[PDB]
């Protein structure tokens, strides 16, 4: 039986918040079967829990956030969330003593190492997958995202950039998902931003944790970071990282074929909710027989 997974031990890291520019302490905790992914603010007293659920997401100006019933929020969850998907973590409590997850280097890679430090504990309860069994498509003008039936997990992402620092041969990315592929191809791809916009935000007391150390920054013409890009197509790799984090907001791996054009957090979440709302478009599946498990979701 393919089992749910949590961490073996509690681990911590510190880093600055993108929004606040202050030091945030991130604590990752084991959790029992079926409890899912929980984000928790411990700056607030009493602490506030935010279960990861598609309906709770908001696409904020910077990154994303989860909200509770009172519109209290926890922000910048999606890069860590993508790392959870990458390493096949099902149940976990994620605490920060702040309103946001630390931005780290702008990618998911620092979370990969943190999760490896925490180890894996297999729990004695079947891991449930969401199997796509009907095609589901959503649109926003010229943008679209769709899931189609497919015995695996694939992502085909095109971005539509007209920035000079992003060439045509670097506008689409497609991959068969796996833990190894996520770790090596995707996890180090950093977020990105427009310098003038960042300057504007920082002039209004926002995005104060922004630096060259946490993002690719371009002006009108070029990448400003001294060392350039980690991948020639880092921008689209990062948007695939974001899609993986967006989709895992349901707390389950999805067996299907994901294709998106000029999609982003809002449209990805729109697709996720559309699928889940259509009772006949999907079903939970488990694998009592390990061998039936699609290649995409084999352990790291
Ligand atoms: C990609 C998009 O969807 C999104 N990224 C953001 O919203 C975002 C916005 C700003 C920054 C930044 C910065 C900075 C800086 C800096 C550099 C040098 C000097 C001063 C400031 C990073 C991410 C994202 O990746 N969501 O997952
Ligand atoms: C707050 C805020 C804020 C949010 C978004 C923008 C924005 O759309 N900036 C433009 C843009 O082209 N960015 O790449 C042009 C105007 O540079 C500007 C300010
Ligand atoms: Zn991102």
């Amino acid at each position: 039986m393919i089992k749910q997974r949590t961490l073996k031990r509690i681990v911590q890291a510190t880093g600055v918040g993108l929004h606040t520019g202050k030091k945030v302490t991130l604590t990752l905790r084991p959790a029992p079967a079926n409890t899912g992914v929980i984000y928790r603010r411990t700056d607030l007293n009493p602490p506030v829990d935010f279960p990861a659920d598609a309906k709770s997401v908001r696409d904020t100006m910077l990154c994303t956030c989860l909200v509770n019933e009172h519109d209290v929020r926890i922000s910048t969850v999606e890069h860590l969330n993508a790392a959870l998907a990458g390493l096949g973590i099902d149940n976990i409590v994620i605490e920060v003593n702040a309103p946001e997850i630390p931005i780290m280097d702008g990618s998911a890679a620092p979370f990969v190492y943190l999760l490896l430090d925490a180890g894996i504990d297999e729990l004695n309860c079947a891991k449930k997958f969401v199997r796509i069994k009907e095609t589901v498509r959503v649109e926003d003008g010229d943008k679209w995202a769709e899931f189609k039936p497919y015995n695996g997990f694939s992502l085909d992402f095109t971005i539509d950039f007209n920035h000079p620092a992003i060439d045509s041969s670097n506008q689409r990315y497609a991959m068969n998902f796996s833990a190894d592929a996520f770790m090596r191809q995707i996890s180090r791809a950093r977020t990105f931003g427009f310098m003038r916009d960042i300057e504007y935000l920082q002039s209004r007391g926002l995005c104060l944790g922004g630096s060259f150390d946490c993002a690719i920054v371009v002006d009108d013409y070029r990448v400003l970071n001294e060392d350039g890009l980690r991948f020639e197509d880092e921008f689209v790799r990062h948007k695939m990282l974001d899609a993986i984090g967006d989709l895992f907001m349901c707390g389950h791996n999805i067996i299907g074929a994901f294709t998106a054009y000029k999609s982003g957090h809002a449209l990805n979440n729109k697709l996720l909710q559309a699928v889940l709302a259509k009772q006949e478009a999907w079903e939970y599946v488990t694998f009592q027989d390990d061998a039936e498990l699609p290649l995409a979701f084999k352990a790291p």
